[PDB]
């Protein structure tokens, strides 16, 4: 019931309680262990708003006040005339900040409470969609000195008037399979390319090109918006050491802001919730750089690098995977534009984890996704026992749009 | 129930049924997740139940389940349980169990391995000296001139408790650490604390970086005993890089032969608390747990150093650097000298095709992602994208508690 967590480096141990609050279900059992699985009524609703409101409450040293009470009467009598509520903005930035703070898969949650939140609700149409993003994209991006934020559109009311944002991502790179074979630009979003190009999007058809935005509003057909090009700030991918590493051609964009999720406040959904932070270098050179599926570039690197490609053990692939790391993150930094590498983010992490230990006592953290994708045991939450769990308020994972929208 | 993991690199979705014939628990529960946890006396009651499910087993792989040879192997089974409270396995069932034991270790990445198993039966073994004898054979066959055999020596199972048989050395072979009086240690820090216990039953030190520790071994319950394993019986590789000249510099060295010898096997409710088993290294196990875990050699400082790389900011990636270059020396010294290793691109690939091919004959195979997947360039191998389910089967092999803890000195 009280759990511990060693670091195995430092021998530093940590008790968890937090978890005996957790209400989600992990995918686990007892007989069997989940942890690397990707993805594992007014009835339902007042108890949801409850548990949301008593922590609320309980944040702000009013637990058990008039005030408290009040509300949780309000709140009841407006599920029971509506079958909904709404949040106060008070309560609306500290479940979205929460949301955060409860991302067990996130390293960077240090930074929970420096959260922008912008309060979208009153938007109805695509076209506002559109403007509070590019408020959102212009605000986070800071000219290169990157803020968190997010933009928060009207909640779920019967699942037919969903706001969406189809991308996954507010900028991404767009995917085009080729008569030739191969594929040019980014094989992730080869689907989401071609939703666009049938719903009427002009394709460059280069290695990247900022997709358009999909914007649906209200539960109708989403809308193509082109986010301005001055919006959207880029990075040229260079190395301080090789200068043929420049006409490679790579370049990658300073704003990760993912779009596709479901952000769940006291029972309420927002499925349309874009929010950004600032990349981790691994994300742009390890994956979307080197992982096979995606722009798979570490053959043509090692080549320019001239090392042994006939045999595994030469570490070929290992020693151009660290060389594209450098690059990403001295071409941010050479720019200007916030950018952590995985050294520092991990460590960060290390020290959230015991700010939380001690002030919430624990922290959820899914360590297959916290260890990053290169060089795992000289960062120190390889060496980091963690408990996985899931409380709420929460972000999750929906099914793209295209499945579910009635067109 | 059927289950499903994809490798979301192919598409390649597999489905498993064999978590069904799963017993022991993983700790984990529908509310948490405990698959970053470290580690997460029978009577005729739990016994004969455990022979019984063992022996199915057996007799299903050799295709004479119910056989009469099937059922008269049960009724002598469970007669020698109620007459004697325990049970001895044939040697056949002795070598499948040990096996399977391999099979079934979800943490291992080199189970492609698993039925190419020398068993070397030790249960006749009655004394310490004894137990040296069978250690010393198992290393020189294991080791064969640097072409590994994977082996396992399977010394006498537990009976009250009392009477156990250990190997105190965590593996066979290993190197002594020594805390220093101004804080800093010297050879292994890892080895501390059971370095101490060798010096204290009277192990002269020689005090040096790379120290083999002496076998410490207890038979029968007894106070354990000490013993050198023979030099020439300790093959190792002296570390040099391909084209870093000033690496052998660093007068790095490391052992051939991994051989775990504090773990205990399970066979059937039956426990073998000493039964150590080797291999061959994975390099990364060397070159990054052994050289650069802070708290073990730690030469990611000296050679970067070395090799000037900007150590101002951790930005520059210098330890990535550093950690790669060593890891090629440890590859390429082992190689040069003929002695087997296996890079982790080469184990993980051969991990993803023993695994599709576990699922398709066996309808399963248990595997624990955190530690399958190698502590550098994790995501440019494969099994990074592997969906990976982790049960516990038996026979299996377990942790068991350091025996300094719990022996009763006979003085
Ligand atoms: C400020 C800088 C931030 C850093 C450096 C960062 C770092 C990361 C990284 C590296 C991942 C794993 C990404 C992957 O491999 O796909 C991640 C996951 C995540 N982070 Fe962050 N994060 C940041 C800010 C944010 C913010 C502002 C939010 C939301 C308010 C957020 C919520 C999440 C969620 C929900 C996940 C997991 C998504 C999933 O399960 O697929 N993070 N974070
Ligand atoms: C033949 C070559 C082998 C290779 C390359 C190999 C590879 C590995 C590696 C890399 C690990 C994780 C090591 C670590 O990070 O501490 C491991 C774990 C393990 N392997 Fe192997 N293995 C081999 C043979 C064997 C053998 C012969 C056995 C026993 C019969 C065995 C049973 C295990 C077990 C039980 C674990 C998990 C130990 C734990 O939980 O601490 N493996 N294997
Ligand atoms: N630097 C940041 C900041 C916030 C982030 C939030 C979420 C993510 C994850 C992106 N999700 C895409 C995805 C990744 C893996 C599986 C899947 F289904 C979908 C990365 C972040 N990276
Ligand atoms: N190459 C091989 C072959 C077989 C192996 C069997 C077991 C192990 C694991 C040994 N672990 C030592 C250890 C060190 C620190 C903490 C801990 F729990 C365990 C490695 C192998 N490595
Ligand atoms: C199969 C496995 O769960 C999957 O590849 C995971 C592993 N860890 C990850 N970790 C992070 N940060 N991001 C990811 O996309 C993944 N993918
Ligand atoms: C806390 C964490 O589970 C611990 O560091 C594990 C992680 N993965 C590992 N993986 C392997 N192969 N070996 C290890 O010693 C570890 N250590
Ligand atoms: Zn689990």
């Amino acid at each position: 019931r009280f759990l511990k967590v060693k670091n195995w480096e430092t021998d530093v141990v940590l008790t968890d309680t937090l978890h005996l609050k957790s209400t989600l279900e992990t995918g686990c059992t007892e007989h069997i262990c989940m942890g690397s699985i990707m993805l594992p009524t007014k009835d339902q609703l007042f108890p949801l708003a409850k548990e949301f409101l008593d922590q609320y409450y309980s944040s702000i040293k009013r637990f058990g006040s008039k005030a408290h009470m009040d509300r949780l009467e309000e709140v009841n009598k407006e599920i029971e005339s509506t079958s909904t509520y709404q949040l106060k903005d008070t309560e609306l930035i500290y479940g979205a900040k929460h949301a955060w703070r409860n991302a067990s898969r996130c390293v960077g949650r240090i930074q929970w409470s420096k959260l922008q939140v912008f309060d979208a609700r009153d938007c109805t149409t695509a076209h506002g969609m559109f403007n509070y993003i590019c408020n959102h994209v212009k605000y986070a991006t800071n000219k290169g000195n990157l803020r968190s934020a997010i933009t928060i559109f009207p909640q779920r009311t019967d699942g037919k008037h969903d706001f969406r944002v189809w991308n996954s991502q507010l900028i991404r790179y767009a995917g085009y399979k080729q008569p030739d074979g191969s594929t040019l630009g980014d094989p992730a979003n080869v689907q989401f390319t071609e939703i666009c190009i049938q719903q009427g999007w002009k394709a460059p058809r280069g290695r990247f090109d900022v997709l358009p935005l999909l914007l649906q509003a209200n539960g109708n057909d989403p809308e193509l918006f082109q986010i301005p090009p001055e919006l959207v700030l880029e990075v040229p991918i260079r190395h301080p050491k090789f200068d043929w590493f420049k006409d490679l051609g790579l370049k990658w964009y300073g704003l990760p802001a993912v779009s596709n999720m479901l952000l769940e406040i006291g029972g309420l959904e927002f499925s349309a919730c874009p929010f950004s932070g600032w990349y981790m270098g691994t994300e742009i050179g390890v994956r979307d750089y080197c992982d096979n599926s995606r722009y798979n570039i570490l053959e043509e690197v090692a080549k320019k690098m001239d090392l042994d490609m006939r045999k595994t053990s030469s570490l070929w692939k290992d020693q151009a995977l660290v060389e594209i790391n450098i690059a990403v993150l001295y071409s941010f930094q050479s720019d200007k534009v916030t950018i952590v590498d995985h050294h520092s983010a991990t460590e960060s992490f290390i020290k959230h984890m015991e700010n939380e230990y001690r002030c919430r006592g624990g922290c959820p953290a899914d360590w297959v996704w916290i260890v990053p994708p290169m060089s795992g045991s000289i960062t120190p939450v390889f060496h980091q026992e963690m408990l996985n769990y899931r409380l709420t308020p929460s972000f999750e994972y929906q099914p793209d749009p295209w499945n579910t929208h009635v067109w």
